[PDB]
């Protein structure tokens, strides 16, 4: 229905604002853009489903996110990669995981403060009647 599309049109809205204020985050400069394979070329062969905030943005434009919990498994996928890449003890290594720590907390705190718990249900039950 068109209230539906209304629905979908304020999700992709919330999420597109939400991305934004991470990608202007200094700290999080390292997840904008997908790693560059002349400086990582191991990266494409470890990490098996790479993610970044301008892909994120991507998916938002592609229709990808019917619901914040699925915009979210996206976040904590930049996250868990970062720690699955970067596990030494290395402090190149400890900053990355603390930054990619800190984006997945930030866009959580930013969610829990600003998305309307009634809004996120109505998207999942638009989603789960398709
Ligand atoms: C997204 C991303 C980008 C990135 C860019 C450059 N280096 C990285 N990691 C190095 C691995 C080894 C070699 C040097 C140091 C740091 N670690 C010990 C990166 N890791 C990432 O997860």
């Amino acid at each position: 229905s068109m209230q539906e599309e209304d629905t979908f049109r304020e999700l992709r809205i919330f999420l597109r604002n939400v991305t934004h204020r991470l990608a202007i985050d200094k700290r999080f400069r390292v997840f904008t853009k997908p790693v560059d394979p002349d400086e990582v070329p191991d990266y494409v062969t470890v990490i098996k489903q790479p993610m970044d905030l301008s892909s994120v943005i991507s998916k938002i434009d592609l229709h990808k996110y019917l619901t914040v919990k699925d915009y979210l498994r996206d976040i904590d996928l930049i996250c868990s990669n970062a720690l699955e890449y970067n596990p030494d003890r290395d402090p190149g290594d400890r900053l990355i995981r603390h930054r990619a720590c800190a984006l997945r907390d930030t866009a959580y705190a930013i969610i829990k403060e600003e998305l309307d718990e009634d809004f996120e249900q109505l998207c999942e039950e638009i989603q789960e009647s398709r």
